[PDB]
């Protein structure tokens, strides 16, 4: 069904419909799909799913000139930890991966892989069972009890990386996004945000560290950065952006709440400029809006009113993803794009509207998403959800 | 005369006009007269103008409810170097300094003293004849090519604080806030701005140590918190402010080419909340706005469009005075003002119009100001600008 009360607006008269560059692409519009882990990869070994992902991901290409983020991907077994999320480290799914990018291009529409390293939100189980760390900036925070017992039952507690084994995963970080370029990926996008590994140190609640990344906002930071430059050296500044979070929650984060939040993320900025005006600009920076503070809970919960995310404007000078509850409010949409380098992420009214780019310019109703299929190993909730046309034909304008 | 091509209009009808508690004080409306130094002082002793300061003053607390902030005042004499600047080290300077604050409450408006430490932008030549140090930061970075020539001259090369003369300067700032809340003030007002001492430090062009009070964000930031704690410990934070200039350039600070430097307020900011969360709140931030990175420069000039103080409010929950070009921008304040603990300072058209509330509640012509009796030991330029009553009888609607 469509959404029942909403009251659709067309912005095809907005700056949403009008062309932009974001790295090498030529975008057409400046609806994005920001990354949506839908966990249809099968095990073992974390390969995306060989039956459905490519329609998946083709239904959602279908507007020529989308930029499409995909689903966060680990880059190494150790950065994983949920069996039925995707990687980019072997072969074998760099075959799946290979034929998803391929489709998208088809559709003349682009791919940006995001590189996922979860920390302490993996489960310990899965990765004892595979003779891995339970990782995380600290060993004496936890994201919440329930991970701190599983750790602790499965003989895996909570582990502080050493310096030698961030430099691992930052050679992880290398690795994938080459292998994600290789493959026919447009670019990547770097991970920092919703309470995984990488915001686990840029936020004081979960990083408690005395060294040289923690303590202070640069030593915080340094991690992030780290990526960021390896990234950039490996395959280019115009092939890689950065996902944030400032006032996020989710996976125990601190938000608004911390008084020296807003400082961390305008820190991180700083520095992303800095390097711009050195002759090496990210493609975009991304960032998670308060207006969703935890993305599974339903649109309009969770809001922060707190804080804005525009500091970012005054401080990074290149394109920016906003995403966050604003399919349902294209009223706010309309005055965000009236800055000319700001896109917008539409989360799940994308898994649930495959057209939602054709939906957004004419001003259609929305098909209603089906939040328990979000994580489901089913076609069903992924692939079949109707387009516009499809949706009457089905009767939904009288449902 | 008037202001020749300005359009006033009445802003009665906002929130400037609405009472706000700051500090201890019930301000009747939101119009504040930000710190002007006017050079009236007398030498020897740096002595608030003993023939026309209390008439100055008195004018410009005509409007029952105004919340005046001092010129600056230096606050021991090795923090100055200005001959006709006042003080308020000195029982002959407190003499006077009573005389004023009386005025003032005598008019049912309220005192601030500004607390003024210069670092590199005194004269070092001044400082020499009176056996004082030329202070900053740091001591392989100058203001400008004149005043480092000038300090070498002198034989006062520009010295880089030890921590003990860091800890000396804050006993000062005590003693002086002391001074000035027995004399009657309702408060102080911290001088972090305008690339003085303080202001030296927080940024990381003239702040080049490599100890504690440098050389991170936290470091730079350290000699302004430790005086806002001195001060809160002293007088309560009931009776303090911190003034801020982020995007400011005069005295050679930063501004916006410094890609840190939003994150360098930010933490600023964060801490004063942090205090204030922990149970003391400062009364108030004053912010230079980036309408005015240089107040020397005439309206509309050195106007930096690259950024915005909105990001303190996302931070920073308390009162914030906004000020820089408003006087001849009402349509600008109204829309500020409707941000309900927005306070807006107008500096230079309070110099020339000494009922200009009421002018501002009315939508009345403002005087013009002559910028070449700002500084100037004279009356003339300093309480002979005549009220709109008095304008209107010597013909100024006609010149
Ligand atoms: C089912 C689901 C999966 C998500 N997966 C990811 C992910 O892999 N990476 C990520 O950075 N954000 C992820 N998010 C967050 C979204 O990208 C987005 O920021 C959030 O849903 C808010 O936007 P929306 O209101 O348009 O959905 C996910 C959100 C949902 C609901
Ligand atoms: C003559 C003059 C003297 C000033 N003196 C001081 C001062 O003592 N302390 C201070 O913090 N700012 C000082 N300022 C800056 C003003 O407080 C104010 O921020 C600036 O003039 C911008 O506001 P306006 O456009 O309303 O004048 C001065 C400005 C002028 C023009
Ligand atoms: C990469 C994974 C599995 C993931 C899941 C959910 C969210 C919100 C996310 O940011 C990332
Ligand atoms: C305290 C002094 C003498 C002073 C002078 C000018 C400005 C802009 C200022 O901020 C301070
Ligand atoms: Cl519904
Ligand atoms: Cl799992
Ligand atoms: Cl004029
Ligand atoms: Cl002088
Ligand atoms: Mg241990
Ligand atoms: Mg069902
Ligand atoms: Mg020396
Ligand atoms: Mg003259
Ligand atoms: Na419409
Ligand atoms: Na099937
Ligand atoms: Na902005
Ligand atoms: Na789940
Ligand atoms: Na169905
Ligand atoms: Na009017
Ligand atoms: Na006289
Ligand atoms: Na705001
Ligand atoms: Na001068
Ligand atoms: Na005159």
């Amino acid at each position: 069904s469509f959404v029942k009360d909403f009251k659709p607006q067309a912005l095809g008269d907005t700056n949403l419909f009008k062309p932009i560059k974001i790295g090498n692409n030529e975008l057409l519009h400046r609806a994005v799909i920001p990354p949506l882990t839908r966990m249809r990869a099968l095990h073992p070994g974390n390969i995306p799913n060989r039956d459905w992902a490519v329609e998946y991901y083709t239904q959602r290409a279908q507007r020529p000139g989308t930029m499409i983020i995909t689903e966060g991907a680990f880059i190494s077994p150790q950065a994983g930890g949920y069996d039925n999320a995707p990687g980019v480290w072997s072969e074998e799914q760099m075959v799946e991966w290979t034929k998803i990018f391929n489709a998208i291009h088809e559709k003349k529409s682009f791919v940006w892989v995001q590189l996922a390293v979860l920390g302490w939100a993996a489960f310990p189980d899965n990765l004892a069972r595979d003779g891995l760390r339970y990782d995380s900036a600290s060993d004496n925070v936890f994201m919440d009890a329930e991970q701190e017992a599983k750790a602790k039952k499965a003989n895996n507690p909570q582990h502080s990386l050493t310096k030698d084994e961030i430099k691992q995963y930052i050679k992880e970080y290398v690795q994938a996004a080459k292998n994600s370029i290789a493959a026919g990926a447009d670019g990547v996008e770097i991970h920092s945000a919703n309470g995984y590994l990488l915001n686990q140190f840029l936020d004081p609640h979960s990083n408690t560290r005395t060294d040289e990344y923690g303590g202070s906002i640069e030593n915080r930071a340094r991690f992030t950065l780290e990526v960021v430059d390896a990234l950039v050296e490996a395959i280019g500044h115009e092939k890689v952006g950065l996902r944030l979070s400032p006032y996020g929650v989710f996976n125990s984060m601190s938000g608004g709440a911390e008084t020296g939040i807003v400082a961390q993320y305008a820190y991180v900025a700083g520095e992303l400029e800095k390097r711009a005006k050195a002759g090496k600009r990210l493609a975009f920076v991304h960032l998670v809006e308060p207006r969703v503070t935890n993305p599974f809970l339903t649109e309009g919960e969770g809001e922060y009113e707190g804080g804005s995310n525009d500091f970012v404007y005054s401080i990074w000078k290149g394109p920016v993803i906003r995403a966050g509850n604003f399919a349902l409010h294209p009223e706010v949409v309309r005055e965000e794009v009236k800055d000319k380098r700001t896109l917008i992420g539409y989360g799940r009214f994308f898994i649930s509207n495959p057209d939602l780019v054709d939906r957004l310019e004419k001003g259609l109703p929305l098909n209603k998403y089906d939040r328990d299929t979000f994580y489901q190993m089913s076609a069903h909730g992924y692939i079949d959800y109707p387009t516009y046309e499809e949706a009457l034909k089905l009767g939904w304008d009288k449902k």
